[PDB]
């Protein structure tokens, strides 16, 4: 009768913020933090523990090492390497593949038998890699994918239409990156057709474009302003964590393996998927219009070309 | 029929973390952030907004200016200045008093008529200053005081006795700083007398001391490890925010004005106090043993001497 | 600075269940319960108070009288009369209009200046009546409307498609009653067109029909089984209460006054509407297909005909 | 990887209220309800399901049978028989022991391997019986015990001292019944000695007595008023359910087996105990003053005498 245990690997801005989200939300009762910067870990674990008496229900937080993954239920990986000058995107992929082969190797050697949630960029490539490296079933390896992109799109639509973001149903699918796309054929508020309504406004076509540009380029915009982006990603990772531990069967946009859905295979990419205590139960195949079909196929090709090069 | 509006003044590590706590907890529906580093604000507001579609209920976040305090319900002040080399503690007090005279002045000029929650250190001095400067009733000016110290003490006791921190009732009172004290005469788990039990262990007296030292010196220890401390303070500020907006009549340890309680007057200092939608309803005067009476009086004197110098 | 105060008028199965929901959810910190059956109230208030120590945040519960509405924020009306044999619907309407004239009058005389949430059936008629009797702006008088019918439709769809109910976006609009209608033109899971998908199944048209019939006739089915229905209603009333007190600007299907929307006027009826701390901020006018336009107009006509009588 | 599954056996006012609490709180994602009154169950399950779309997170509710316990995590027993005229307490005990032997037997035969939470009165006796009949470790059989009596005591103290109930630390221990006792040596608000403070008030000894009498006799008072008590019990059962499923290591007053603690053995009785995902981790032995030691020993003797018969 063990409790719910998350191990976070990588304690930078995103991981540390996700850890604080867990302490606020009490999704699980045990959080273990692993990072090579063991002084930052020790300092963060103290600071987080001191918050926990005001957590809704008990959360225990500790510094850990790979062996602590033995009975972990979810391993969340935020660790990795940024692109350097003169490095090609292929170089950046190769560099993080080497890191992930090592991390996933150490996790599996602990006898871990839970679910992976990968957040490191490029997330769709690294989720695919974690699946291959770990030998686990596809249900048990999840990339965060477009979980945050979809939230950014909903946030911006909720400002354009002045309603709660929870009342906006809107999705970004595809690569978490340059090749993502908005699903305007479905974006709505209680049935209100948002793109059609925006097209009625003056320069409405320009507004539609700017809503998507601001979604696509959100990280770049936050980094220019404050140097790093982390709250939005932490909250999205908490949302997935919730769906798993509360066994929700909730449809979320995450990076999932396709084996025929959307006429694509052997690729991880952002799509709506049903999430529950066993991970991704199934990918949801929704209708796409011509423009969306075109863009989604191009995104998948982009991801598959990159991996093939590697 | 207006909603619940918090304005945060000061968007460093503590303020930004408190803002993220609010986005996780949905205590209030509107958060406004004010800081002279307007680029950091703009970047944080974007990053926070992107989390809000997964907030439990709607939270709107925006960058603001003093005029936005006009209809704010709670103004939370984290802004201030750290001590510099060659500066005496008196110098550090004088420097933050000048900043607070300015901030409080601008807030009041907006026609603000809500509650202040002060977090800037030295918090008991600056809460007293905010009370004087604002002209408001003492109920409506609250320092965070020992809200975090008490949580640190409970956290450490919950580790020593291996139970949920929510099942540990333990308090730190006095100055948030060197002169704080533990209330061992009351610290218990369901009636278990913790100090008495610790005294039964081998070198039990040394354990009692180390539990308090680690509480008192927690910030110093976190700063040596990761350079700054912020999660624990953010969570404590969220806890007070909750008691106010949910009208709880909850007893929390905060910095409150004494006008006769504990035989002290004309001083703000950390004590248990009943918190509700009108701020501090009353200070709770609990029995203190001789050692606690001695230490609390010395803490109050320390704070009053400092203010008198200023 | 006052806290958040709800007064419940009518402590039957629905109202008492709604009170328990409030004790579980801690949406507000004060609940006052008013009912002519003062012994049942005294009992419920004790039993409820004993739960409050485990409520997420403080909830104070007490037995009250009309004067306690003076500074209430939300007054929730579940009180009324059921239809008797040899009574027409018109008779049933008239009887409750008399009760509401009395209740709303006593509430207003207390100096109440908050929001009404009407739950008593026929809820669209009685919401309209409460608006008229109270003289308050339409924003501050809300009927529960199809808040539960919509949840029932989502529940049944969540079973037919095996997914979280929270991941089903689907709505019932119109009269809370015989003339309500499903908005199949909109009902979807992350963009999956539910009616279209059901029509691909064998006897799929029969399944579509049965999902709606089971939604429409849910209360009848529950009453036949256990003699009364109340948990669904209580939870829907708690959801509206949450949107108000947390100032959400959440779109919910409630009974709202139309003044031109959907080409209808001078009628309360179930529609998506933005709810916040001020009550109904605005009705949302969604596109309706031919079938839905037809059924919605018929529902509104039905309600206006009966009120005109 | 399985989700969290509770099976409720006994769908009376207490069990149905507990089910509604679970729908409000989303502590677990699956609830199965078993009762011989299968029409009431069918009705409650429909009404409850219709609330679930507004639950914080997915809650699936269904009508079930004993075989559904096979992979349940928690089985909550509210079923039983009330005392009849001309029946002694011993008769009442014997009748429920027969019912429990049957229920626990059918549960165990399903392959259930989780935790029992017994709520049926007399709860300390029936918790002990369930431990014996099930052959499970003591950690995995929990009676509700004084979970509600403690909340009642805190509620009344919160009224006498005008503060949040969550800020009152106070406990009732012993038999859930006539021999329960207040732990005044501990009861406090942030260190304020409540009994001492009450004794300073005029007729303060009378107030102290009345706070306890109203705690002890609460169910009687509620039954006299509205004929049954259920909200308090449901919320206490939900609080224990929360501590298990969120693995809290929370100290709660429940009915636990003593094997030496408080100098008592071979008896279940209400005591503070650490609760986590494994059930009762350990009983907490708190210091008791002379009066409390006397009353606690008497309560345990009362329970052991009746079981020995």
């Amino acid at each position: 009768f063990k409790g719910n245990k998350v191990v976070l690997i990588g304690n930078g801005a995103v991981g540390s913020s996700y850890a604080f989200s867990l302490v606020n939300q009490s999704i699980v009762d045990e959080l273990v933090i692993i990072d090579l910067d063991t002084e930052k870990v020790r300092g963060d674990v103290m600071d987080l523990k001191h918050a926990t008496p005001y957590s809704p229900t008990t959360v225990r937080v500790k510094a850990g090492e790979y062996s602590d993954c033995h009975d972990a239920d979810l391993v969340v990986i935020c660790a990795g390497a940024a692109q350097k000058p003169g490095e090609t995107r292929l170089d950046l992929v190769s560099k993080n593949l080497k890191i992930f082969k090592s991390i996933v190797g150490e996790v599996m050697a602990s006898k871990f038998d839970g679910i992976f949630l990968v957040a490191t960029n490029p997330v769709d490539i690294l989720a695919y890699a974690t699946w291959k490296f770990s030998g686990l079933p596809k249900e048990r390896v999840i990339g965060s994918g477009t979980i945050l992109d979809s939230a950014r799109f909903r946030l911006l639509l909720s400002e354009a239409f002045d309603v709660a973001p929870r009342s906006v149903d809107a999705q970004i699918i595809g690569e978490h990156g340059d090749t993502e796309l908005p699903v305007w054929s479905h974006a709505n508020i209680a049935g209100q057709p948002l793109k059609t309504l925006l097209e009625q406004r003056p320069e409405g076509k320009a507004q539609i474009e700017q809503i998507f540009v601001q979604t696509r380029d959100a990280a770049y915009d936050i980094i220019q302003a404050k140097g790093a982006t982390y709250y939005g990603v932490a909250m999205g990772l908490a949302r997935i964590t919730e769906a798993i531990f509360r066994n929700e069967d909730a449809v979320l946009t995450v990076s999932a393996l396709l084996e025929g859905e959307y006429e694509e295979e052997d690729v991880y990419i952002g799509v709506p998927a049903v999430i529950n205590r066993n991970g991704i139960r199934n990918v949801v195949e929704i209708p796409l219009n011509d423009e969306e079909q075109s863009k989604f196929a191009h995104s998948a090709k982009t991801l598959k070309d990159i991996m093939a090069e590697a």
